[PDB]
């Protein structure tokens, strides 16, 4: 059907505008810190602590099967990788102070990403 088709292609330019979000989102972590999962085996003890891990490279993987349906969506993913840290990691490290970083930067591009959604629909 075309109502089907009109779906896709705005799924599509979400998942546009979601790729630039991300890569944005990205360069606020010049170190890398974020940008793969946590190794199982450098922390085994990982999943004890933290029940759903995520990172960019996943994230990634997610957007290029166009498996967000909504910036909320998007916005959940970005959360963990930031609120996975700073329980993980003690307040005094590089690792927490990167998320902090993280945060307070990526809230700047996801408070305009919300009104382009809203604006282009």
């Amino acid at each position: 059907s075309m109502e089907q088709v009109a779906m896709e292609l705005r799924l599509t330019e979400l998942t546009r505008l979601l790729r630039s979000v991300l890569d944005q989102l990205q360069d606020k972590d010049p170190a890398r810190i974020f940008a793969q999962p946590v190794s199982l085996k450098e922390v085994p003890d990982y999943l004890d602590h933290i029940k759903h891990p995520m990172d960019f490279a996943t994230m990634r993987k997610r957007l290029e099967a166009q498996g967000y349906k909504n910036l909320h969506e998007f916005e959940e993913d970005f959360d963990l990788i930031i609120d996975n840290c700073m329980k993980y990691n003690a307040r005094d490290t590089v690792f927490y102070r990167a998320a902090v970083r993280l945060r307070d930067q990526g809230g700047v591009v996801l408070r305009q990403a919300r009104r382009e959604v809203d604006s282009i629909g």
